[PDB]
């Protein structure tokens, strides 16, 4: 899966974590999160196209994937655990992360 | 998790994006069709055993299950927009690239 | 995904095969386990904190996650092959593989 694919499932994800009942829908929906993120970790965002890898452009693009992988790890602990509302607050913060980075490398959509 | 258990899982997933019913559910369910298939990615087919990985017959296997993996990222995305239908299409037409991918490598069963 | 919180993913996953009613929820729920323990699987215990990567303590860390793995992939193909209940029981023999190797590297909680 490409970048703005992924991007789009963990928006979807963080819509079912709010509309879930108990620990195993958000524990998935998290693990969904952590999954489109690392088959997605090595794909690339329509604008940095033409971007070289070594630019401070877009490795910036790729510690913020890794710090929103981060924040993914550590909301699964918080629903495994069993600590549902615990873990939905921590994903209504993680909302913010999906958002901020998916606005700053969308295609302008 | 070897070959022909991911093959088994794509088949079975297809079964679920038939009978989804909201964007959810297919976009879960075409998810764990490209999990079963990074998973298995370096996986053998039972028929490949003895075969050598710089073998023609081999790689062929290898882009095979790659341009596999590439319609299903393309799945992903229609059912990440939002496109129930135009995805369910798309997973038909992904139907028939796993089942010729299947039955090719089949143990002979 | 830390060490601990795919450990709970996986005892939590164990209880849902245990409460499924056909293949599609257990083979779901075993690549949920298999899912968890690849993206945790350079993950490091709590207790193998500042043990060497190459000490004996911490290799036989290493290849018993890998065992783990490769008894999940066997019940994954069991559910793929449409036997619930064969599944179901690899999924028991499989609890005690988890909880042995639960406790075995718990941070004494
Ligand atoms: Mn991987």
């Amino acid at each position: 899966a490409d970048w703005e694919a992924a991007m789009l499932t963990l928006l979807m994800m963080l819509k079912v974590i709010e509309k879930a009942d108990n620990a195993a829908q958000v524990l998935t929906a998290l693990w969904f999160m952590a999954l489109a993120a690392h088959m997605a970790a090595l794909a690339t965002p329509p604008k940095l196209e033409d971007k070289s890898p070594a630019s401070p452009e877009m490795i910036d693009f790729r510690v913020g994937f890794e710090e929103l992988a981060t924040e993914i790890g550590k909301a699964i602990k918080l629903a495994a655990l069993g600590k549902v509302k615990e873990a939905q607050a921590a994903a209504e913060q993680l909302k913010t992360t999906v958002n901020a980075h998916w606005q700053k490398y969308r295609s302008a959509e």
